[PDB]
């Protein structure tokens, strides 16, 4: 019993972290097979950060411009024998294939989905945490200067699904990055220029999942006979900064185990949004939306 | 910027997890050099869990009663060549030294201190999370059947400090275990009988650290010229379920950076305890005590 913010074991990903240097700029890279992935802003000098031209910067670079070092495990200097740009990322080719490359895929995450982040500094892993891709395509992490190139991922069976590479900080506690196809989540620019993020929203299906977790742990004071249909809730959601509720088999499993219908929890959300009234739910005083239905199913049952 | 629940990278500890079987009982063990540590209740059958005699159980065991298996990485069966009991733990001697034993120490954690937990099932790591040792010597984790033997630890430089081995669940979301010297935190018994835990307390130095994190994020409505000395606060704390405040260099660093004195935040705690005045602090309407000063310093300032 109990519900905590849980991350995937980070061992397989730690073995892929490397340091990438270009001029006087240093950040983290991901070493898979003979390829090192890193943010392309490593090529940008301080005096050009106010308005950079990445196509011009790439042309000016040679294999000599990049230095790749592995610090963890058996340390090694990797020879860069090729360089290329894919969207907002650099794809460096090195002469040694990573002997600890896990079985992996590249996947893009959708808003409301959770993933683990391995935070790194100078190619060294320092911490791990779980985040949810926000409806405004940002993440609320903990990243300081030098954390760029830190990676986000999930684990499915024995396969690591790499979904995020840390790029920038937009505002206090608000971060964004790219998918491994080179596209930045939310189409933000990888430049130190003015850019406003859209309004964030509460992830409705995650709040329902968290309320089911509370019921399964003996906390059900907020459950009443009252119900709100998913059609009525979704119209209400549009005007109250909540995402559209879309049901799934994982949510249905939680409804059948507890005997509490989804519609009863949509009504509870509308009431709890106007105040918890000094009461707690799982040690929280405001709605929690960073626990997915799959997360609750895993932490509460074998499912 | 941003404050999240952060764990240590779990790779070094994952390489030490093994499965220990004794009869029809199975749980997790920790493999360091030629030693495997596991909870001693692996020797206890289901019908004897209410009133066990561990000294009699140990005598009845032979090296062949224990089966040790490594599942992740390069799998191996380890042959048990010695067995011993140290408090609430078994110390098995195996014929192969773990080739990935990290540099380590055994340390007992004090209430208010944070540590990372690597949750395991059948010798397989499944997740990682951070907890604080509660003033009543329990932890609020997320553990299901089969998680016994999961380990807690901190990292100082390159040294892993193993501080906890999961033993039992006392109540919903309330867990306890032992230190690697064999002593159970809070002197709870490793047996199936009803045991009452003492009342919890708010960890004062952690609430001060969280109020400093709020000021660093632009939230300082609770800061007034009013001050409470640490001597006055500690007398008040005794009667109001708060731990004794003990200052540290990390708290002093937060006071210098923000320009807000410790004594102003001790007064603020006494006022916020009587109500949050219809406002919120970092997304909460109740005091938060699971972020330590070191945690706030490392995540906000990187020191």
């Amino acid at each position: 019993s109990g519900l905590v913010k849980m991350s995937h074991p980070s061992g397989d990903v730690e073995a892929c972290m490397v340091q990438v240097t270009c001029g006087s700029m240093t950040l983290n890279g991901l070493w898979l097979d003979n390829t090192v992935w890193c943010p392309r802003h490593v090529m940008c000098p301080a005096d050009q950060l106010s308005d950079p031209n990445y196509d011009a910067l790439l042309i000016s670079m040679t294999n000599h411009s990049f230095s790749v070092q592995k610090h963890i495990g058996a340390p090694a200097n990797l020879r860069v024998v090729g360089h290329a740009m894919q969207g907002t990322l650099l794809k460096l080719t090195v002469d040694v294939a990573n002997p600890s490359t896990p079985a992996y895929t590249f996947t893009t995450v959708k808003p409301g989905a959770a993933f683990s982040v391995l935070a790194c500094y100078n190619g060294r892993p320092t911490g791990t945490f779980t985040v949810v891709m926000r409806p405004n395509y940002t993440i609320k992490g903990s990243f300081l200067c030098g954390s760029c190139g830190s990676v986000g991922y999930t684990k499915e069976g024995s396969v690591i699904n790499f979904c995020y590479m840390h790029q920038m900080e937009l505002a206090n506690g608000t971060h964004t990055g790219s998918a491994f196809d080179g596209t930045m989540y939310g189409a933000f620019m990888d430049k130190q220029v003015h850019q406003v993020q859209l309004t964030d929203k509460y992830c409705s299906v995650n709040v329902v999942a968290w309320l089911y977790a509370a019921i399964l742990n003996g906390c059900a004071w907020f459950v009443k006979p009252n119900r709100t249909s998913v059609v009525s809730f979704n119209e209400w959601a549009l005007a109250n900064q909540f995402t559209e509720f879309v049901g799934t088999q994982s949510v249905d499993m939680l409804a059948v185990k507890t005997g509490v219908a989804i519609e009863q929890l949509l009504y509870a959300i509308q009431q709890l949004y106007t105040g918890f009234q000094g009461k707690q739910i799982l040690g929280s005083t405001m709605l929690e939306d960073e626990f997915t239905p799959e997360d609750v199913n895993m932490q509460i049952m074998g499912v």
